[PDB]
Protein backbone atom coordinates (compact mmCIF):
# COMPACT_ATOMS: atom_id res chain seq x y z
CA UNK A 1 0.00 0.00 0.00
CA UNK A 2 2.79 2.02 0.54
CA UNK A 3 3.81 5.16 -2.29
CA UNK A 4 6.68 7.96 -2.65
CA UNK A 5 3.41 9.99 -3.80
CA UNK A 6 0.59 11.42 -1.29
CA UNK A 7 -1.90 11.19 -4.28
CA UNK A 8 -0.67 7.04 -4.41
CA UNK A 9 -1.02 6.42 -1.68
CA UNK A 10 -4.38 7.98 -1.16
CA UNK A 11 -5.30 5.76 -4.46
CA UNK A 12 -3.92 2.40 -2.95
CA UNK A 13 -6.05 3.02 0.68
CA UNK A 14 -9.36 3.97 -1.39
CA UNK A 15 -9.02 0.85 -3.15
CA UNK A 16 -8.21 -1.18 -0.41
CA UNK A 17 -10.99 0.54 2.08
CA UNK A 18 -13.43 2.39 -0.12
CA UNK A 19 -16.12 1.69 2.29
CA UNK A 20 -14.02 2.70 5.48
CA UNK A 21 -15.03 6.31 6.79
CA UNK A 22 -12.63 8.87 5.82
CA UNK A 23 -14.16 12.65 6.71
CA UNK A 24 -16.59 13.56 8.97
CA UNK A 25 -17.90 16.95 9.45
CA UNK A 26 -19.62 16.69 12.95
CA UNK A 27 -23.72 16.49 12.79
CA UNK A 28 -23.63 16.66 8.69
CA UNK A 29 -21.32 14.75 6.54
CA UNK A 30 -20.15 11.37 6.33
CA UNK A 31 -17.49 10.82 3.67
CA UNK A 32 -16.00 7.12 2.89
CA UNK A 33 -12.63 6.75 1.44
CA UNK A 34 -14.08 6.02 -2.36
CA UNK A 35 -16.57 9.06 -2.04
CA UNK A 36 -13.74 11.48 -0.95
CA UNK A 37 -11.38 9.73 -2.95
CA UNK A 38 -13.62 10.37 -6.56
CA UNK A 39 -14.94 13.85 -5.66
CA UNK A 40 -11.16 14.67 -5.19
CA UNK A 41 -10.57 12.90 -8.90
CA UNK A 42 -13.31 14.54 -10.24
CA UNK A 43 -12.66 18.35 -9.02
CA UNK A 44 -9.02 17.87 -9.93
CA UNK A 45 -10.43 16.91 -13.55
CA UNK A 46 -12.06 20.22 -13.26
CA UNK A 47 -9.25 22.00 -12.03
CA UNK A 48 -7.24 20.96 -15.30
CA UNK A 49 -9.93 21.46 -17.68
CA UNK A 50 -12.02 24.26 -16.50
CA UNK A 51 -9.71 26.38 -14.42
CA UNK A 52 -6.34 26.22 -16.44
CA UNK A 53 -4.77 24.64 -13.81
CA UNK A 54 -1.13 23.02 -15.47
CA UNK A 55 1.82 20.98 -13.24
CA UNK A 56 3.94 23.12 -11.33
CA UNK A 57 0.84 25.85 -10.97
CA UNK A 58 0.74 27.19 -7.43
CA UNK A 59 -2.99 27.48 -5.99
CA UNK A 60 -4.22 29.12 -2.97
CA UNK A 61 -6.65 27.94 -0.27
CA UNK A 62 -8.37 30.14 2.69
CA UNK A 63 -10.72 28.07 4.55
CA UNK A 64 -12.15 27.32 8.01
CA UNK A 65 -11.11 23.53 8.84
CA UNK A 66 -13.82 21.79 6.49
CA UNK A 67 -15.05 18.89 4.07
CA UNK A 68 -14.49 21.59 1.13
CA UNK A 69 -11.12 22.57 2.46
CA UNK A 70 -9.77 18.68 1.98
CA UNK A 71 -11.30 17.64 -1.05
CA UNK A 72 -10.01 21.17 -2.81
CA UNK A 73 -6.31 20.63 -0.81
CA UNK A 74 -6.45 16.75 -2.00
CA UNK A 75 -7.73 18.28 -5.69
CA UNK A 76 -5.09 20.95 -6.06
CA UNK A 77 -2.20 18.32 -5.01
CA UNK A 78 -3.53 15.46 -7.56
CA UNK A 79 -3.98 18.34 -10.33
CA UNK A 80 -0.24 18.52 -10.27
CA UNK A 81 -0.42 21.44 -8.73
CA UNK A 82 1.00 23.40 -5.45
CA UNK A 83 -1.11 24.02 -2.69
CA UNK A 84 -1.13 27.33 -0.29
CA UNK A 85 -3.05 27.13 2.36
CA UNK A 86 -3.23 30.64 3.84
CA UNK A 87 -4.41 31.33 7.33
CA UNK A 88 -7.95 32.87 6.45
CA UNK A 89 -7.74 35.86 9.00
CA UNK A 90 -5.31 37.57 7.28
CA UNK A 91 -5.82 41.19 5.77
CA UNK A 92 -5.88 42.17 2.49
CA UNK A 93 -2.16 43.16 2.78
CA UNK A 94 -1.28 40.10 3.94
CA UNK A 95 -3.17 38.20 1.56
CA UNK A 96 -1.69 40.28 -1.29
CA UNK A 97 1.71 39.34 0.43
CA UNK A 98 1.62 35.88 0.99
CA UNK A 99 -0.38 35.50 -2.75
CA UNK A 100 2.41 37.28 -4.67
CA UNK A 101 4.91 35.63 -2.58
CA UNK A 102 4.09 32.02 -3.53
CA UNK A 103 3.53 33.20 -7.72
CA UNK A 104 -0.46 31.85 -6.58
CA UNK A 105 -2.45 31.58 -9.90
CA UNK A 106 -5.73 30.82 -8.05
CA UNK A 107 -7.44 32.01 -4.84
CA UNK A 108 -10.20 28.97 -3.59
CA UNK A 109 -12.53 29.65 -1.08
CA UNK A 110 -15.77 28.80 0.72
CA UNK A 111 -19.51 29.54 -1.44
CA UNK A 112 -19.01 32.59 1.53
CA UNK A 113 -15.65 33.85 0.47
CA UNK A 114 -12.98 35.72 2.57
CA UNK A 115 -13.55 39.55 1.62
CA UNK A 116 -9.53 40.53 2.39
CA UNK A 117 -8.10 37.45 0.29
CA UNK A 118 -10.55 38.23 -2.66
CA UNK A 119 -9.86 42.04 -2.31
CA UNK A 120 -6.02 40.79 -2.43
CA UNK A 121 -6.35 38.33 -5.38
CA UNK A 122 -8.29 41.21 -7.36
CA UNK A 123 -5.48 43.66 -6.93
CA UNK A 124 -3.06 41.20 -8.41
CA UNK A 125 -5.76 39.88 -10.59
CA UNK A 126 -5.56 36.16 -9.91
CA UNK A 127 -8.42 34.01 -10.63
CA UNK A 128 -11.04 33.23 -7.35
CA UNK A 129 -13.43 30.54 -7.32
CA UNK A 130 -15.35 28.80 -4.87
CA UNK A 131 -16.56 25.71 -3.94
CA UNK A 132 -19.24 23.80 -2.33
CA UNK A 133 -20.11 20.35 -0.82
CA UNK A 134 -24.18 20.16 -1.29
CA UNK A 135 -24.95 16.52 -0.91
CA UNK A 136 -24.28 13.19 -1.50
CA UNK A 137 -25.68 12.81 -5.25
CA UNK A 138 -23.77 15.89 -6.20
CA UNK A 139 -20.08 16.50 -6.95
CA UNK A 140 -18.41 19.43 -5.82
CA UNK A 141 -19.22 22.57 -7.00
CA UNK A 142 -17.19 25.08 -8.24
CA UNK A 143 -17.77 28.19 -9.74
CA UNK A 144 -15.61 27.87 -12.98
CA UNK A 145 -17.62 27.42 -15.95
CA UNK A 146 -17.87 24.34 -17.58
CA UNK A 147 -7.59 13.94 -14.37
CA UNK A 148 -7.43 10.02 -15.10
CA UNK A 149 -3.97 9.92 -16.89
CA UNK A 150 -3.00 12.27 -14.73
CA UNK A 151 0.69 11.10 -13.47
CA UNK A 152 2.03 12.20 -10.10
CA UNK A 153 5.32 12.97 -10.20
CA UNK A 154 7.36 12.72 -6.84
CA UNK A 155 8.84 15.80 -7.24
CA UNK A 156 6.53 17.42 -8.30
CA UNK A 157 5.37 20.42 -5.98
CA UNK A 158 2.62 19.83 -3.48
CA UNK A 159 2.63 22.09 -0.90
CA UNK A 160 4.35 25.45 -0.24
CA UNK A 161 3.94 27.45 3.14
CA UNK A 162 5.85 30.21 5.04
CA UNK A 163 8.13 29.70 8.15
CA UNK A 164 7.01 31.30 11.15
CA UNK A 165 9.46 34.13 11.93
CA UNK A 166 10.09 33.49 16.07
CA UNK A 167 13.87 33.84 16.00
CA UNK A 168 14.61 34.70 11.62
CA UNK A 169 13.18 36.24 9.14
CA UNK A 170 9.59 34.65 7.17
CA UNK A 171 10.97 32.27 4.58
CA UNK A 172 9.21 30.28 1.77
CA UNK A 173 9.39 26.74 2.35
CA UNK A 174 8.45 24.19 -1.08
CA UNK A 175 7.22 20.56 -0.24
CA UNK A 176 6.82 17.93 -2.91
CA UNK A 177 4.45 14.67 -3.60
CA UNK A 178 7.87 13.17 -1.76
CA UNK A 179 7.84 15.19 1.45
CA UNK A 180 4.24 14.69 1.74
CA UNK A 181 4.20 11.14 1.06
CA UNK A 182 7.02 10.15 3.18
CA UNK A 183 6.27 12.19 6.53
CA UNK A 184 2.86 10.40 6.22
CA UNK A 185 4.61 7.30 6.19
CA UNK A 186 6.67 8.05 9.07
CA UNK A 187 3.48 8.98 10.92
CA UNK A 188 1.49 6.35 10.31
CA UNK A 189 4.24 3.94 11.44
CA UNK A 190 5.34 5.50 14.82
CA UNK A 191 2.07 5.61 15.78
CA UNK A 192 0.94 2.21 14.15
CA UNK A 193 -1.86 4.43 12.68
CA UNK A 194 -4.81 2.29 10.81
CA UNK A 195 -7.68 1.60 9.23
CA UNK A 196 -10.00 0.95 12.72
CA UNK A 197 -8.47 4.77 13.87
CA UNK A 198 -10.47 8.01 14.26
CA UNK A 199 -9.50 11.33 15.28
CA UNK A 200 -10.98 14.87 15.17
CA UNK A 201 -8.81 18.10 14.15
CA UNK A 202 -8.32 20.40 16.42
CA UNK A 203 -5.47 22.77 14.91
CA UNK A 204 -5.60 24.98 12.22
CA UNK A 205 -5.21 22.98 8.82
CA UNK A 206 -3.11 25.84 7.42
CA UNK A 207 -0.12 24.51 9.62
CA UNK A 208 1.78 21.36 8.87
CA UNK A 209 1.04 19.77 12.35
CA UNK A 210 -2.73 19.52 12.07
CA UNK A 211 -2.75 19.40 8.67
CA UNK A 212 0.41 16.24 8.10
CA UNK A 213 -0.61 14.57 11.19
CA UNK A 214 -4.75 14.69 12.29
CA UNK A 215 -5.62 14.90 8.77
CA UNK A 216 -3.26 13.36 5.46
CA UNK A 217 -1.63 10.31 8.24
CA UNK A 218 -4.94 9.50 8.87
CA UNK A 219 -6.15 9.70 5.07
CA UNK A 220 -3.01 7.47 4.54
CA UNK A 221 -4.26 4.71 7.05
CA UNK A 222 -7.69 4.15 5.87
CA UNK A 223 -8.37 5.91 8.99
CA UNK A 224 -10.89 8.56 9.93
CA UNK A 225 -10.93 12.24 10.65
CA UNK A 226 -13.92 14.29 12.14
CA UNK A 227 -14.06 17.97 11.46
CA UNK A 228 -15.80 20.21 14.45
CA UNK A 229 -19.27 21.71 13.09
CA UNK A 230 -18.14 25.18 13.09
CA UNK A 231 -14.76 25.01 11.55
CA UNK A 232 -12.35 25.59 14.41
CA UNK A 233 -11.36 23.75 17.59
CA UNK A 234 -13.87 24.01 20.51
CA UNK A 235 -13.42 22.38 23.88
CA UNK A 236 -17.55 22.53 24.67
CA UNK A 237 -17.89 20.24 21.72
CA UNK A 238 -14.70 18.44 21.68
CA UNK A 239 -14.94 15.52 24.01
CA UNK A 240 -18.44 15.23 22.42
CA UNK A 241 -17.25 15.07 19.00
CA UNK A 242 -14.21 12.43 20.00
CA UNK A 243 -17.32 10.13 21.64
CA UNK A 244 -20.10 9.81 18.85
CA UNK A 245 -17.05 9.71 16.03
CA UNK A 246 -14.93 6.78 17.91
CA UNK A 247 -12.41 8.47 18.21
CA UNK A 248 -8.74 6.35 19.31
CA UNK A 249 -6.63 9.25 19.50
CA UNK A 250 -5.82 12.92 18.68
CA UNK A 251 -3.10 15.59 18.56
CA UNK A 252 -3.03 19.23 19.69
CA UNK A 253 -0.29 22.05 20.62
CA UNK A 254 0.39 22.39 24.27
CA UNK A 255 -1.81 25.32 24.75
CA UNK A 256 -4.71 23.81 23.45
CA UNK A 257 -3.91 20.71 25.90
CA UNK A 258 -3.94 23.53 28.78
CA UNK A 259 -7.39 24.63 27.40
CA UNK A 260 -8.53 21.01 27.63
CA UNK A 261 -7.30 20.27 30.90
CA UNK A 262 -8.90 23.53 32.17
CA UNK A 263 -12.57 22.26 30.29
CA UNK A 264 -12.12 18.94 32.33
CA UNK A 265 -11.49 20.92 35.55
CA UNK A 266 -14.23 23.11 35.26
CA UNK A 267 -16.44 20.50 33.29
CA UNK A 268 -15.94 17.07 33.54
CA UNK A 269 -17.15 14.59 31.28
CA UNK A 270 -19.06 12.23 33.12
CA UNK A 271 -16.79 9.09 31.08
CA UNK A 272 -13.89 9.91 28.07
CA UNK A 273 -13.59 7.48 25.45
CA UNK A 274 -10.53 5.13 25.65
CA UNK A 275 -7.40 6.27 23.40
CA UNK A 276 -4.88 4.64 21.80
CA UNK A 277 -2.41 7.47 22.94
CA UNK A 278 -2.75 11.34 23.16
CA UNK A 279 -0.34 13.14 21.02
CA UNK A 280 1.68 16.59 21.57
CA UNK A 281 4.40 18.57 19.47
CA UNK A 282 5.15 21.82 18.14
CA UNK A 283 5.91 23.63 21.75
CA UNK A 284 7.69 21.77 24.73
CA UNK A 285 5.55 19.52 26.70
CA UNK A 286 6.00 20.19 30.28
CA UNK A 287 6.28 17.30 32.52
CA UNK A 288 3.82 18.41 34.74
CA UNK A 289 1.01 18.68 31.69
CA UNK A 290 1.98 15.73 30.45
CA UNK A 291 1.31 13.92 33.78
CA UNK A 292 -2.31 16.39 34.12
CA UNK A 293 -3.29 14.32 30.63
CA UNK A 294 -2.36 11.39 31.90
CA UNK A 295 -4.51 11.47 34.66
CA UNK A 296 -7.31 12.81 33.37
CA UNK A 297 -7.65 11.20 30.52
CA UNK A 298 -6.43 7.39 30.91
CA UNK A 299 -4.26 7.25 27.76
CA UNK A 300 0.13 7.46 27.36
CA UNK A 301 0.73 11.09 26.04
CA UNK A 302 3.42 10.67 23.66
CA UNK A 303 5.45 14.18 22.73
CA UNK A 304 6.76 14.78 19.31
CA UNK A 305 9.24 17.15 17.82
CA UNK A 306 8.36 19.20 14.09
CA UNK A 307 8.88 21.66 11.99
CA UNK A 308 7.68 23.39 8.45
CA UNK A 309 10.89 22.24 6.36
CA UNK A 310 11.06 18.65 7.31
CA UNK A 311 6.81 18.26 6.57
CA UNK A 312 6.32 18.39 10.40
CA UNK A 313 7.42 15.02 11.90
CA UNK A 314 11.30 14.97 13.08
CA UNK A 315 11.35 12.37 16.22
CA UNK A 316 8.50 11.20 18.74
CA UNK A 317 7.98 8.94 21.67
CA UNK A 318 7.05 5.90 20.72
CA UNK A 319 4.15 3.69 21.55
CA UNK A 320 4.30 1.98 24.87
CA UNK A 321 4.29 -1.49 23.18
CA UNK A 322 7.41 -0.45 21.93
CA UNK A 323 9.32 1.62 23.93
CA UNK A 324 8.72 4.10 26.98
CA UNK A 325 7.83 7.53 26.74
CA UNK A 326 10.22 10.03 28.73
CA UNK A 327 9.15 13.28 30.16
CA UNK A 328 10.71 16.15 28.61
CA UNK A 329 12.13 14.59 25.77
CA UNK A 330 10.78 14.32 22.10
CA UNK A 331 12.01 10.60 21.59
CA UNK A 332 13.83 8.99 18.67
CA UNK A 333 14.10 10.00 14.96
CA UNK A 334 11.36 8.38 12.56
CA UNK A 335 12.10 7.76 9.17
CA UNK A 336 15.35 10.45 8.61
CA UNK A 337 18.73 10.60 10.03
CA UNK A 338 19.55 13.12 13.03
CA UNK A 339 22.60 14.34 14.58
CA UNK A 340 23.39 16.49 16.87
CA UNK A 341 26.60 19.24 15.67
CA UNK A 342 28.88 21.64 16.75
CA UNK A 343 29.33 24.55 15.33
CA UNK A 344 32.52 22.99 13.68
CA UNK A 345 29.79 20.23 12.33
CA UNK A 346 31.35 17.53 14.43
CA UNK A 347 28.80 14.51 15.64
CA UNK A 348 28.48 14.73 19.48
CA UNK A 349 28.29 11.90 21.94
CA UNK A 350 25.48 11.32 23.90
CA UNK A 351 24.50 13.48 26.95
CA UNK A 352 26.56 16.92 24.61
CA UNK A 353 24.41 19.59 23.84
CA UNK A 354 24.68 20.66 19.96
CA UNK A 355 22.60 21.16 16.59
CA UNK A 356 20.02 19.02 16.19
CA UNK A 357 20.55 18.77 11.97
CA UNK A 358 18.71 15.99 9.77
CA UNK A 359 18.54 14.42 6.32
CA UNK A 360 15.63 12.59 4.74
CA UNK A 361 12.84 12.15 2.09
CA UNK A 362 10.97 14.68 4.39
CA UNK A 363 13.04 17.37 4.30
CA UNK A 364 12.35 20.18 1.97
CA UNK A 365 14.89 20.65 -0.75
CA UNK A 366 15.38 24.54 -0.24
CA UNK A 367 14.02 27.90 0.77
CA UNK A 368 12.64 29.70 -2.49
CA UNK A 369 14.62 31.68 -3.61
CA UNK A 370 16.84 32.27 -0.84
CA UNK A 371 20.16 31.30 -2.14
CA UNK A 372 21.87 32.54 1.14
CA UNK A 373 19.17 30.40 3.80
CA UNK A 374 20.34 27.43 1.65
CA UNK A 375 24.04 27.70 1.83
CA UNK A 376 23.48 28.58 5.33
CA UNK A 377 20.66 25.94 6.02
CA UNK A 378 22.13 22.73 4.18
CA UNK A 379 25.64 20.82 3.82
CA UNK A 380 25.70 17.34 2.25
CA UNK A 381 22.00 16.77 2.60
CA UNK A 382 21.80 17.73 6.45
CA UNK A 383 19.25 20.54 7.41
CA UNK A 384 20.11 22.70 10.20
CA UNK A 385 16.84 23.09 12.44
CA UNK A 386 18.64 25.85 14.78
CA UNK A 387 17.52 24.04 17.97
CA UNK A 388 19.73 22.90 20.68
CA UNK A 389 19.60 19.58 22.01
CA UNK A 390 21.20 16.12 23.32
CA UNK A 391 20.69 12.59 22.85
CA UNK A 392 20.46 10.48 26.01
CA UNK A 393 21.91 6.77 25.86
CA UNK A 394 18.96 5.26 25.04
CA UNK A 395 18.80 7.45 21.97
CA UNK A 396 15.83 9.99 23.15
CA UNK A 397 16.31 13.59 22.04
CA UNK A 398 15.95 16.78 24.50
CA UNK A 399 15.81 19.83 23.28
CA UNK A 400 17.13 22.79 25.54
CA UNK A 401 15.85 25.63 22.79
CA UNK A 402 16.00 27.45 19.75
CA UNK A 403 20.12 28.69 19.21
CA UNK A 404 18.57 32.58 19.71
CA UNK A 405 16.00 32.01 22.71
CA UNK A 406 18.59 30.68 24.82
CA UNK A 407 19.57 33.02 27.59
CA UNK A 408 23.27 34.09 27.62
CA UNK A 409 23.61 35.16 31.52
CA UNK A 410 27.48 36.20 32.02
CA UNK A 411 28.59 33.22 30.36
CA UNK A 412 26.04 30.24 31.14
CA UNK A 413 23.17 29.66 28.95
CA UNK A 414 20.00 29.41 30.00
CA UNK A 415 17.30 27.18 28.61
CA UNK A 416 13.56 28.90 28.72
CA UNK A 417 12.28 25.76 28.11
CA UNK A 418 13.76 24.28 31.31
CA UNK A 419 12.07 27.43 33.64
CA UNK A 420 8.61 27.41 31.79
CA UNK A 421 8.15 23.74 32.59
CA UNK A 422 9.37 24.89 36.36
CA UNK A 423 6.39 27.57 36.42
CA UNK A 424 3.65 25.24 35.66
CA UNK A 425 4.49 23.34 38.71
CA UNK A 426 3.31 26.14 40.50
CA UNK A 427 0.02 25.43 42.59
CA UNK A 428 -1.18 28.93 41.17
CA UNK A 429 0.06 29.50 37.47
CA UNK A 430 -2.19 28.54 34.65
CA UNK A 431 0.34 30.10 32.06
CA UNK A 432 3.96 30.77 32.04
CA UNK A 433 6.68 32.07 29.25
CA UNK A 434 9.96 32.66 30.46
CA UNK A 435 12.00 35.18 28.66
CA UNK A 436 15.56 36.40 27.85
CA UNK A 437 16.17 40.35 28.38
CA UNK A 438 19.09 42.75 28.28
CA UNK A 439 21.10 43.51 31.09
CA UNK A 440 24.28 45.96 31.78
CA UNK A 441 25.89 43.55 34.20
CA UNK A 442 25.44 40.07 32.83
CA UNK A 443 24.52 40.73 29.16
CA UNK A 444 21.55 38.83 29.32
CA UNK A 445 18.76 38.15 32.13
CA UNK A 446 15.90 35.66 32.36
CA UNK A 447 12.62 37.12 33.48
CA UNK A 448 8.95 35.65 33.10
CA UNK A 449 5.26 36.70 32.61
CA UNK A 450 2.84 34.66 34.11
CA UNK A 451 -0.73 33.83 34.03
CA UNK A 452 -2.76 32.95 37.83
CA UNK A 453 -5.99 30.47 38.26
CA UNK A 454 -9.21 31.89 38.07
CA UNK A 455 -9.79 33.10 41.81
CA UNK A 456 -5.99 32.78 42.90
CA UNK A 457 -3.72 35.55 43.55
CA UNK A 458 0.14 35.45 42.81
CA UNK A 459 2.70 37.94 43.33
CA UNK A 460 6.64 38.25 41.71
CA UNK A 461 7.63 37.05 44.86
CA UNK A 462 6.42 33.65 45.35
CA UNK A 463 7.00 32.79 41.77
CA UNK A 464 10.77 33.59 42.54
CA UNK A 465 10.75 31.94 46.03
CA UNK A 466 8.93 28.65 44.36
CA UNK A 467 11.59 29.16 41.56
CA UNK A 468 14.14 29.24 43.99
CA UNK A 469 13.48 25.95 44.99
CA UNK A 470 13.51 24.03 41.99
CA UNK A 471 16.07 25.95 40.27
CA UNK A 472 20.09 26.85 40.47
CA UNK A 473 20.09 30.54 41.22
CA UNK A 474 21.38 32.00 38.40
CA UNK A 475 18.17 30.47 36.19
CA UNK A 476 15.35 31.79 38.65
CA UNK A 477 13.87 35.13 36.97
CA UNK A 478 14.92 38.17 38.44
CA UNK A 479 11.16 39.87 37.03
CA UNK A 480 8.07 38.23 36.58
CA UNK A 481 5.21 39.88 35.08
CA UNK A 482 2.01 38.86 36.34
CA UNK A 483 -0.85 39.11 33.49
CA UNK A 484 -4.24 38.16 32.48
CA UNK A 485 -3.38 37.26 28.88
CA UNK A 486 -0.48 35.77 26.67
CA UNK A 487 -0.45 36.05 22.82
CA UNK A 488 -0.40 32.65 20.56
CA UNK A 489 0.33 32.26 17.00
CA UNK A 490 -2.32 30.92 14.83
CA UNK A 491 0.00 27.66 15.38
CA UNK A 492 -0.53 28.14 19.38
CA UNK A 493 2.47 29.26 20.20
CA UNK A 494 3.73 32.13 22.64
CA UNK A 495 6.36 33.73 20.72
CA UNK A 496 9.12 35.06 23.72
CA UNK A 497 10.91 38.01 21.98
CA UNK A 498 7.49 39.37 22.03
CA UNK A 499 6.20 38.82 24.93
CA UNK A 500 9.46 40.35 26.10
CA UNK A 501 8.99 43.23 24.06
CA UNK A 502 5.70 43.51 25.39
CA UNK A 503 6.32 43.83 29.19
CA UNK A 504 9.77 45.70 29.04
N1 LIG B 1 7.98 19.13 21.03
C1 LIG B 1 8.64 20.31 20.92
N2 LIG B 1 9.26 20.90 21.98
C2 LIG B 1 9.89 22.08 21.87
N3 LIG B 1 9.98 22.77 20.72
C3 LIG B 1 9.39 22.29 19.60
C4 LIG B 1 8.68 21.01 19.62
N4 LIG B 1 8.22 20.79 18.35
C5 LIG B 1 8.61 21.86 17.61
N5 LIG B 1 9.30 22.74 18.35
C6 LIG B 1 9.88 24.02 17.92
O1 LIG B 1 9.11 24.49 16.84
C7 LIG B 1 9.99 24.81 15.73
C8 LIG B 1 9.23 24.68 14.42
O2 LIG B 1 8.28 25.74 14.29
P1 LIG B 1 7.55 26.06 12.90
O3 LIG B 1 8.23 25.19 11.86
O4 LIG B 1 7.84 27.53 12.78
O5 LIG B 1 6.09 25.76 13.14
C9 LIG B 1 11.14 23.84 15.92
O6 LIG B 1 12.29 24.21 15.18
C10 LIG B 1 11.33 23.87 17.43
O7 LIG B 1 12.04 25.05 17.80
Amino acid sequence: MDSDTLSGLLENVAKKFPDRRALSVSGKFNLTHARLHDLIERAASRLVSDAGIKPGDVVALTFPNTVEFVIMFLAVIRARATAAPLNAAYTAEEFEFYLSDSDSKLLLTSKEGNAPAQEAASKLKISHVTATLLDAGSDLVLSVADATELVNHPDDGALFLHTSGTTSRPKGVPLTQLNLASSVKNIKAVYKLTESDSTVIVLPLFHVHGLLAGLLSSLGAGAAVTLPAAGRFSATTFWPDMKKYNATWYTAVPTIHQIILDRHASHPETEYPKLRFIRSCSASLAPVILSRLEEAFGAPVLEAYAMTEATHLMSSNPLPEEGPHKPGSVGKPVGQEMAILNEKGEIQEPNNKGEVCIRGPNVTKGYKNNPEANKAGFEFGWFHTGDIGYFDTDGYLHLVGRIKELINRGGEKISPIEVDAVLLTHPDVSQGVAFGVPDEKYGEEINCAVIPREGTTVTEEDIKAFCKKNLAAFKVPKRVFITDNLPKTASGKIQRRIVAQHFL
